[PDB]
């Protein structure tokens, strides 16, 4: 698809068997999902931006479906106000900015 | 151009006659620039980020060039960690997300 930017670019994702809405975020290095359980090992991490930092759990090798496109990568889980698909997974679905 | 996302989508902007680097950010409603002098009056605005809320200065109708494309619109000024081009100006330059 081609997604215009008049509104927030929200899509449906599937992660850990759950459907969620998430923001396609070219301004995020990483993918950050609101609190949920994921399988396997994790390690703590601090992520930063406007307003400061939050602590998250880093899970590696997690499969997501993003608007029907499957990808795999690291997923961070923590108290983000919005579910975020960041560049580490946007690359895997072939997403580009165009103007 | 068509910009892939393996690295941060940084471009050159021109504002107040000065060249700066800024991040094309589909996860930002608004455009937020680090502390600098801009003409005219400003209004108060609260913005939310990954770490919390911060107060910024809202300057309306500011001339700004983004990757060679001219825009005139609202620029927020405050302690952002990186200069951010948000959707208010991405729409002015004709940017879309594509996959
Ligand atoms: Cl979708
Ligand atoms: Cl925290
Ligand atoms: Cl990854
Ligand atoms: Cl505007």
């Amino acid at each position: 698809p081609q997604i215009t930017l008049w509104k927030r670019p929200l899509v449906t994702i599937k992660i850990g068997g759950q459907l969620k809405e998430a923001l396609l975020n070219t301004g995020a290095d990483d993918t950050v999902i609101e609190e949920m359980s994921l399988p396997g090992r994790w390690k703590p991490k601090m992520i930063g931006g406007i307003g400061g930092f939050i602590k998250v759990r880093q899970y590696d090798q997690i499969i997501i479906e993003i608007a029907g496109h499957k990808a795999i990568g690291t997923v961070l889980v923590g108290p983000t106000p919005v579910n975020i698909i960041g560049r580490n997974l946007l690359t895997q679905i072939g997403a580009t900015l165009n103007f």
